[PDB]
Protein backbone atom coordinates (compact mmCIF):
# COMPACT_ATOMS: atom_id res chain seq x y z
CA UNK A 1 0.00 0.00 0.00
CA UNK A 2 2.69 2.35 0.49
CA UNK A 3 5.54 3.13 -1.85
CA UNK A 4 8.84 5.20 -1.64
CA UNK A 5 10.74 6.38 -5.00
CA UNK A 6 13.77 7.44 -4.84
CA UNK A 7 15.77 9.22 -7.37
CA UNK A 8 19.16 10.95 -8.04
CA UNK A 9 19.17 12.55 -11.62
CA UNK A 10 21.06 15.14 -13.49
CA UNK A 11 19.76 16.37 -16.41
CA UNK A 12 16.41 14.93 -15.56
CA UNK A 13 16.64 11.59 -17.36
CA UNK A 14 15.75 9.37 -14.52
CA UNK A 15 13.69 12.04 -12.84
CA UNK A 16 10.96 11.49 -15.74
CA UNK A 17 11.87 7.99 -15.22
CA UNK A 18 10.87 8.10 -11.64
CA UNK A 19 7.55 10.29 -12.15
CA UNK A 20 6.04 8.09 -14.92
CA UNK A 21 6.61 4.81 -12.65
CA UNK A 22 4.68 6.70 -9.73
CA UNK A 23 1.84 7.27 -11.78
CA UNK A 24 1.69 3.75 -12.94
CA UNK A 25 1.96 2.57 -8.86
CA UNK A 26 -0.56 5.45 -7.96
CA UNK A 27 -3.13 3.98 -10.60
CA UNK A 28 -2.84 0.81 -9.28
CA UNK A 29 -3.77 1.64 -5.75
CA UNK A 30 -0.11 2.67 -4.10
CA UNK A 31 -0.26 5.39 -2.20
CA UNK A 32 3.35 6.76 -3.41
CA UNK A 33 5.79 9.23 -2.27
CA UNK A 34 8.38 10.79 -4.80
CA UNK A 35 11.89 12.01 -3.16
CA UNK A 36 15.04 13.71 -4.82
CA UNK A 37 18.01 12.17 -2.85
CA UNK A 38 19.28 15.53 -2.95
CA UNK A 39 16.43 16.17 -0.25
CA UNK A 40 16.67 12.93 2.15
CA UNK A 41 18.95 11.05 4.66
CA UNK A 42 19.58 7.60 5.03
CA UNK A 43 18.12 7.06 8.82
CA UNK A 44 15.25 5.01 9.13
CA UNK A 45 14.31 6.07 5.00
CA UNK A 46 12.76 3.02 4.52
CA UNK A 47 10.72 3.13 7.57
CA UNK A 48 7.04 2.37 6.78
CA UNK A 49 7.11 1.83 3.11
CA UNK A 50 5.95 -1.96 1.88
CA UNK A 51 8.29 -1.27 -1.44
CA UNK A 52 11.08 1.04 -2.32
CA UNK A 53 12.43 1.96 -5.52
CA UNK A 54 15.57 3.22 -6.08
CA UNK A 55 17.22 4.99 -9.10
CA UNK A 56 20.47 6.78 -10.31
CA UNK A 57 21.93 7.80 -13.16
CA UNK A 58 26.04 6.34 -13.99
CA UNK A 59 29.07 8.97 -13.88
CA UNK A 60 32.62 8.84 -13.92
CA UNK A 61 35.52 9.39 -16.39
CA UNK A 62 37.88 6.54 -15.53
CA UNK A 63 35.86 4.51 -13.09
CA UNK A 64 32.18 3.83 -12.36
CA UNK A 65 30.43 6.56 -10.06
CA UNK A 66 26.83 7.02 -8.59
CA UNK A 67 25.03 10.70 -9.32
CA UNK A 68 26.03 12.77 -6.69
CA UNK A 69 23.14 13.23 -4.88
CA UNK A 70 22.53 9.75 -4.19
CA UNK A 71 26.42 8.63 -2.84
CA UNK A 72 25.52 9.56 0.19
CA UNK A 73 22.81 7.29 0.79
CA UNK A 74 24.43 4.82 -0.91
CA UNK A 75 27.48 5.18 1.42
CA UNK A 76 25.29 4.57 4.43
CA UNK A 77 22.38 2.35 3.30
CA UNK A 78 23.18 0.04 6.33
CA UNK A 79 21.17 2.68 7.92
CA UNK A 80 17.94 2.31 5.82
CA UNK A 81 15.98 -0.36 6.92
CA UNK A 82 16.90 -2.62 3.91
CA UNK A 83 17.16 -5.96 5.86
CA UNK A 84 14.07 -8.11 4.13
CA UNK A 85 12.46 -4.83 2.17
CA UNK A 86 11.33 -5.34 -0.48
CA UNK A 87 13.02 -3.33 -3.44
CA UNK A 88 13.43 -2.88 -6.99
CA UNK A 89 16.01 -0.60 -9.02
CA UNK A 90 16.73 1.47 -11.85
CA UNK A 91 18.50 4.17 -14.03
CA UNK A 92 19.63 6.17 -16.78
CA UNK A 93 22.05 5.51 -19.09
CA UNK A 94 24.08 5.28 -22.64
CA UNK A 95 24.90 1.75 -23.87
CA UNK A 96 27.92 3.39 -25.56
CA UNK A 97 30.20 3.29 -22.64
CA UNK A 98 31.13 0.00 -21.43
CA UNK A 99 29.53 -0.16 -17.88
CA UNK A 100 25.91 0.14 -19.27
CA UNK A 101 24.14 1.57 -16.24
CA UNK A 102 26.80 0.50 -14.05
CA UNK A 103 25.24 2.37 -11.02
CA UNK A 104 22.11 -0.04 -11.25
CA UNK A 105 24.41 -2.96 -10.10
CA UNK A 106 26.42 -1.61 -7.75
CA UNK A 107 22.96 -0.49 -5.77
CA UNK A 108 21.72 -3.75 -6.20
CA UNK A 109 25.03 -5.75 -4.98
CA UNK A 110 24.83 -3.37 -2.05
CA UNK A 111 20.98 -4.60 -1.08
CA UNK A 112 21.87 -7.91 -1.77
CA UNK A 113 24.19 -7.99 1.50
CA UNK A 114 21.80 -6.22 3.40
CA UNK A 115 19.58 -9.30 3.25
CA UNK A 116 16.71 -7.17 1.09
CA UNK A 117 14.59 -8.42 -0.96
CA UNK A 118 15.07 -7.83 -4.99
CA UNK A 119 11.53 -7.97 -6.71
CA UNK A 120 12.59 -7.19 -10.06
CA UNK A 121 15.88 -7.22 -12.53
CA UNK A 122 16.76 -3.60 -12.58
CA UNK A 123 15.39 -1.13 -15.51
CA UNK A 124 18.22 -0.02 -17.55
CA UNK A 125 17.33 2.31 -20.00
CA UNK A 126 19.32 3.97 -22.94
CA UNK A 127 19.17 7.38 -24.70
CA UNK A 128 16.18 9.27 -24.36
CA UNK A 129 13.58 7.76 -21.51
CA UNK A 130 9.91 9.38 -23.79
CA UNK A 131 10.77 6.86 -26.44
CA UNK A 132 11.47 4.32 -23.89
CA UNK A 133 7.99 4.70 -22.20
CA UNK A 134 6.09 1.60 -22.63
CA UNK A 135 9.47 -0.28 -21.25
CA UNK A 136 9.09 2.20 -18.20
CA UNK A 137 5.51 1.20 -17.73
CA UNK A 138 5.77 -2.39 -18.66
CA UNK A 139 8.54 -3.11 -15.58
CA UNK A 140 6.37 -0.71 -13.02
CA UNK A 141 3.34 -3.40 -13.76
CA UNK A 142 6.00 -6.07 -13.51
CA UNK A 143 6.94 -5.37 -10.16
CA UNK A 144 3.48 -4.93 -9.68
CA UNK A 145 2.72 -8.45 -9.71
CA UNK A 146 5.97 -10.02 -8.47
CA UNK A 147 4.95 -8.37 -4.50
C1 LIG B 1 31.42 11.46 -18.19
C2 LIG B 1 30.19 10.55 -18.27
C3 LIG B 1 30.30 9.21 -17.91
C4 LIG B 1 29.15 8.41 -17.99
N1 LIG B 1 29.35 7.12 -17.67
C5 LIG B 1 28.44 6.19 -17.97
C6 LIG B 1 28.54 4.82 -17.76
O1 LIG B 1 29.60 4.34 -17.38
N2 LIG B 1 27.47 3.96 -18.04
C7 LIG B 1 26.26 4.47 -18.55
O2 LIG B 1 25.31 3.74 -18.84
N3 LIG B 1 26.11 5.77 -18.74
C8 LIG B 1 27.10 6.63 -18.49
N4 LIG B 1 26.94 7.94 -18.71
C9 LIG B 1 25.82 8.83 -19.17
C10 LIG B 1 24.62 9.22 -18.31
O3 LIG B 1 24.25 8.33 -17.26
C11 LIG B 1 23.41 9.61 -19.19
O4 LIG B 1 23.67 10.83 -19.91
C12 LIG B 1 22.09 9.70 -18.41
O5 LIG B 1 20.94 9.74 -19.26
C13 LIG B 1 21.93 10.85 -17.40
O6 LIG B 1 20.89 10.51 -16.48
P1 LIG B 1 20.24 11.65 -15.60
O7 LIG B 1 19.51 12.74 -16.27
O8 LIG B 1 19.16 10.97 -14.78
O9 LIG B 1 21.40 12.29 -14.74
C14 LIG B 1 27.96 9.00 -18.49
C15 LIG B 1 27.89 10.34 -18.88
C16 LIG B 1 29.02 11.14 -18.76
C17 LIG B 1 29.05 12.62 -19.16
Amino acid sequence: AKALIVYGSTTGNTEYTAETIARELADAGYEVDSRDAASVEAGGLFEGFDLVLLGCSTWGDDSIELQDDFIPLFDSLEETGAQGRKVACFGCGDSSHEYFCGAVDAIEEKLKNLGAEIVQDGLRIDGDPRAARDDIVGWAHDVRGAI
